[PDB]
């Protein structure tokens, strides 16, 4: 299980869902889906998110060790 | 593009493919495949690799735009 903090980090930076989607070249539905915990992103999308949000990836997507 | 440093990092830490595969509960072939850049892991598997290698995920898998 991964717990994500994307909503909070995105909102803190004052970035809307459509703004982030446009930067990452994905759909708003994709961003919203991640934030509503419907599913995890691909490795590549996770890495793009961390890159542009200038935040260590593990601050955004936290695997609960098991 | 994704730069992949898994082999280099695993090797410096003197963890065999077999031992890493066992911690991750995947085939050794799967670790080998990821090391040789044949395919990418899911995000969760990537986070587990980072956990067992005690290394930030972005030092193992480095995405660069363009
Ligand atoms: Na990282």
């Amino acid at each position: 299980m991964i717990i994500n903090n994307l909503k909070l980090i995105r909102e803190k930076k004052k970035i809307s869902q459509s703004e982030l989607a446009a930067l990452l070249e994905v759909s708003r539905q994709t961003i919203n889906g991640i934030e509503k915990n419907k599913y995890n992103p691909s490795l590549q999308l996770a890495l793009k998110i961390a890159y542009y949000l200038n935040t260590p990836l593990e601050d955004i997507f936290q695997w609960q060790p098991e």
